[PDB]
This record gives structure tokens, sequence and C-alpha cells, in this order.
């Protein structure tokens, strides 16, 4: 296809932008096409991949949130180049890069701020995936513990987190990014 072949121009950009060698990129492409012969990974295809890893819960919500960050050009598919860029950051990136990636995940509406509600959303999604837990203390729910973490990161108390607040906030309390395995 136009999307099934790995073109040199794609490799050039990927070796410029990522932590992968040309050899690794070519190897990854073989694996990408095995899982995705069309060269394009759909949202539901992405969800199915997560269901293989968390058969107990429902990883649908979390996978959809992650999908949007992989799909950086917002055309509704993950192409190989997008897959590799995201893999590079999340598996080989430095702390600042990983934190920025996590910020993009939490900023669901891409308005440049994380709200409490956005943070609730991701946390809920994670619990749906790995297993929800009953709380008998209304003062000690996930939302309330998140509120405390949020409040501590929200340095000017405007009820929203900038990238700088989240990134610096997470270096002192890495729990929101460790929750994505990015700390
Ligand atoms: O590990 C990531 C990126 N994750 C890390 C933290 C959660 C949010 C971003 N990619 N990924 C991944 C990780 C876990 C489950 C499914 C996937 S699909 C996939 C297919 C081939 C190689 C890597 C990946
Ligand atoms: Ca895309
Ligand atoms: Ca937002
Ligand atoms: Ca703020």
């Amino acid at each position: 296809k136009k999307n099934s072949k790995l073109k040199q121009d794609t490799i050039d950009r990927l070796t410029t932008d990522t932590y992968f060698t040309e050899k690794e990129i070519r190897q990854w492409h073989k694996g990408f096409l095995k899982d995705c012969p069309n060269g394009l990974l759909t949202e539901q295809g992405f969800i199915k991949i997560y269901k293989q890893f968390f058969p107990d819960g429902d990883p649908s919500k979390f996978a959809s949130l992650v999908f949007r960050v992989f799909d950086e050009n917002n055309d509704g598919a993950i192409e190989f180049e997008e897959f590799i860029r995201a893999l590079s950051i999340t598996s080989r990136g430095n702390l600042d890069e990983k934190l920025h990636w996590a910020f993009r995940l939490y900023d669901v509406d891409n308005d440049g701020y994380i709200t409490r509600e956005e943070m609730y959303n991701i946390v809920d999604a994670i619990y749906q995936m790995v297993g929800q837990q009953p709380q008998t203390e209304d003062e000690n729910t996930p939302q309330k513990r998140v509120d405390k973490i949020f409040d501590q990161m929200d340095k000017n108390h405007d009820d929203r987190l900038t990238l700088e607040e989240f990134r610096e906030g997470s270096k002192a309390d890495p729990r929101m990014v460790q929750a994505l395995s990015l700390g």
C-alpha cells in the first residue's frame, strides 16, 4: 500500500527524531505490519491490543485516551511513524519528554491545561483497565486523593495545571506519571 511500505523518507525523519536506529525501525516495521497489515492501526484495533493484556477489566477507555496521543495528526489512525515516535518517547525518552507526553494524555481536550476532571477521567480509565476498588470512606476516594495531589501541583490555585506545573509537580510527586509507568 501507500501505508504498507516503509519509505526511506519516513526512516530519515524517524532517525532524526527518535532514539531508534534505522535497523531497529526496520525491525519494528515488520512487527507493526504483522499486527496491522494495512499499515494503519484503528482505535478499535488499538483497544483490542489492550484487551489482550488486561482481560479482567475494560481497557477501552484508557486505550482510547492513549490512542488520541499516539494519533498526533488527528486523522483517526495510528500510522507507523506515529507509533514509533510515541514508543521512542515512552520507552527511551528523558524525564522531561515523558512528562510532556503524560501531560498530553491528561489534557484530554488539548486546551493546554489539565483540570481536576481530566485527571479524574484518566484515573477512572486506569481503574477500569486494572480493576476498580470499592471505597467505604467518602473522604478517601480516588477523586479525593487526586484532588490533594492536584492542589499541591496547582501553584497559583486557578484550578488548572499548566505543563510547567504538572512537570515540576510530578518531579516532586511522581504518582500521576508512575500511574502510566512514565516516572
Ligand atoms: O508502552 C507503550 C506506551 N504506553 C506506555 C504507558 C502507557 C501509555 C503509553 N506502548 N505500547 C503498549 C504498551 C502496553 C500495552 C499495549 C501497548 S501498544 C504497543 C505495541 C508495541 C509496542 C509498545 C506498545
Ligand atoms: Ca494519525
Ligand atoms: Ca484540558
Ligand atoms: Ca495553575
